[PDB]
RNA sequence: UUUUUU
RNA sequence: UUUUUU
RNA sequence: UUUUUU
């Protein structure tokens, strides 16, 4: 009937060439961003570079673009040829890299030596050195390193530098998974994930970061889109990798696994919990108007281009389509099943005003009732007899006590 | 029988070459609209330009065309090369852009310097400067900025300008979604949507707009078709974009998602709620005379050219075809189901005089009765037994209390 | 005719 | 809109 | 996250 037309209509509303678009945007005011490169593998140079960039991260009065450049440098230090990695950042718009080359710091504290190919102004060095010591008062020692001793210690061996740099890089990395989300919340979530890598040994607690620097890195990550684009490509490259790999990319991918779906949490939780745990209510003939939306949304996520696993991290209009408000009722039902099945999900926030309490209570009661609705054509694969089905349901009822 | 002829007839009534017409209209009295361009990326110049345009927005005695030009300039400031964007506005009729070029304001408050290529009259500068301070008495501080301090503060760095300009642009943008609709209503709807972006951080509350300026922008958007055409292309371009994008177009698309279907609300709500939630009544053999109309309307919306998602925003005769009055009875039924299922829809207005109360009450009773009409050939995909169907219906009945 | 919602 | 979890 | 066993 006309229902076929309605279904094709609803899908067509969701296929307005939104998924794949490999085109540039109209040009926009860029930001002159000054970035520095270390061609030689000198470990002392890169160590001083890491310390300098971390200083600039906490530079209180620094220009935003200065923080962007310091961040991009930081994320690019581990690379052998930093020229190539610096090049990749420019592949995105909003990138106007004033790529500079410094063979190394002067024997002064943070005084710099520009190289012949890429030079700068004397006022540049003066302002950068001024920016080198602007540190938050809440931070106790001048260094963000909590141990407050290693920053003084040098390293002339590539191995020691690699360990220190990897540790600091993962320090910064772990904060990404909470970028643009629950920033005002103190570090109640990352420490578990951080401590895991710590006792994995692939992290070092002897070189760790103070919480204030952590939150400053959080702020810088949110404020600067350039670093966001860079983190995207870094992670996209990491995923495509095989088993054998270097230390750094291996760690990056390992953390990125659950870094990815930082958003869509409502969507993923809803889809999983509802459309999987289909006991009683999913067939109601009143959820169709949202099931069509859900199917279209799945098609969207498949045909975005596999980058959708980073939609929240890359603030884009697609989230507005991936919105629970589009499908309030199935959302209510899924929240109902989740608040019963998991224990941690109880700690999750579901304060969307459009939520229908009626369907929410429907979900809760279905979860606490249908526990043990065995009978399926799938169930008969095991071959159990109906007497066995009754036995199973009764056994569930025995432990149903303790509510 | 003849019924085939009737159906083809009714569709043919709806296919009079109404959908796609890439042709110009007969020429009409245009409006000399004076617009200004800033080729250099100077941030102070563009900041002063933004302040000036916002002044002219609230210019009480200004010529309508003056407000049109100020608006178009405002919407075009973020672009790198504003020449190109100014060119696009002229692609529509009713566009007679007196495109002017000003390298920057004079050291006076708002005194202007025209450039050699595009000059004007001295009386032009005099009148524009006079128009610069005409401000509504209801506005407290001279500036529309509620904080009333940043307008004095300068900015010589492109980043600061970009942040300020984006914030102001979204300030203006969010009011578009209510253009030509519920204008007399105070800002009871936009604040939720605005505050969302605010705590998204992509907006800044430190630079926000007073409600009077908001309503003046509303008025200007309604009165001037040129800005409407410009907003259309801006949004049409935004939609076709891919994942990676600049800040500004990303925000524009993100808001435009639900900016789009600003009209057809009756149609979309009706089609969704009725033709989806088909429990009892949809098959009645008395809704056919409107179901044919509905199918034809769906074909119209598909074959308009995907721009139909902006039919209300682009006041066009097609709305008169997309009229509930064409299909009063299915409208009654859908309003009936909606007033039961959603809670917010209760706040919606459905005061069309042609509404049949009988079918409305039919819809209401069907919604409150058929809740839980499980049995479908689709329902059997889950494989539940009729005993399970009775269990589900009874369980719904248990929570049916609380009406 | 247009009036919520996300 | 975004808010756990691994 | 990883923690026996053969």
């Amino acid at each position: 009937s006309v229902l076929k037309a309605f279904e094709r209509f609803t899908i067509e509303q969701e296929l307005q060439d939104r998924g794949e678009e490999g085109s540039i945007p109209p040009e926009t005011l860029k930001s002159a961003v000054k970035v520095f490169v270390i061609n030689t593998p000198n470990p002392t140079t890169r160590y001083q570079m890491l310390n300098f960039c971390l200083r600039i991260i906490c530079s209180q009065n620094a220009r935003a673009s200065h923080r962007v450049g310091a961040l991009i440098t930081l994320f690019s230090l581990p690379s052998a040829g930093m020229q190539n990695h610096i090049r990749l950042a420019d592949r995105s718009p909003e990138a106007q890299i004033e790529r500079c080359e410094i063979d190394g710091f002067e024997p002064g504290t943070y005084r710099l030596i520009p190289n012949a190919r890429a030079n700068l102004t004397a006022n540049e060095i003066a302002a950068y050195a001024l920016l080198a010591d602007d540190l938050p008062p809440t931070i106790n020692n001048g260094t963000p390193y909590v141990h407050a001793d290693v920053e003084g210690q040098p390293c002339d061996e590539i191995e020691q530098f690699l360990d220190r740099c990897y540790s600091v890089l993962i320090q910064a990395w772990v904060m990404v998974c909470k970028c643009m989300t629950a920033y005002d919340q103190p570090a109640g979530s990352a420490d578990r994930r951080f401590a895991k890598y710590q006792q994995q040994g692939r992290l070092e607690a002897r070189y760790m970061l103070q919480p204030e620097a952590q939150r400053l890195i959080q702020t810088a990550i949110r404020k600067s889109l350039v670093v966001r684009q860079y983190l995207t490509f870094e992670l996209q490259l990491a995923r495509r990798q095989g088993l054998l790999s270097n230390r750094y990319y291996a760690m990056v991918g390992d953390i990125g696994k659950y870094i990815e779906n930082s958003g869509l949490t409502a969507f993923f939780l809803t889809l999983k919990y509802a459309l999987g745990t289909k006991w009683s209510p999913l067939s109601l003939a009143a959820f169709t108007g949202e099931l069509t939306k859900l199917r279209s949304l799945m098609m969207l996520y498949r045909d975005i281009g596999e980058q959708a696993r980073y939609l929240a991290l890359l603030e884009a209009p697609q989230i507005m389509d991936f919105a629970p408000g589009g499908y309030p009722l199935i959302f209510s039902y899924a929240m109902g099943v989740g608040t019963v099945l998991d224990a941690q999900m109880r700690n999750y926030t579901y304060a969307r005003p459009f939520l229908n309490g009626y369907y929410f209570q429907i979900g809760v009661e279905t979860a606490r009732r249908q526990q043990g609705t065995v009978d399926n054509r799938v169930a008969d694969d095991l071959g159990l007899t109906p007497e066995q089905r009754t036995e199973v349901t009764q056994l569930v009822d025995r432990l149903a006590r303790g509510r």
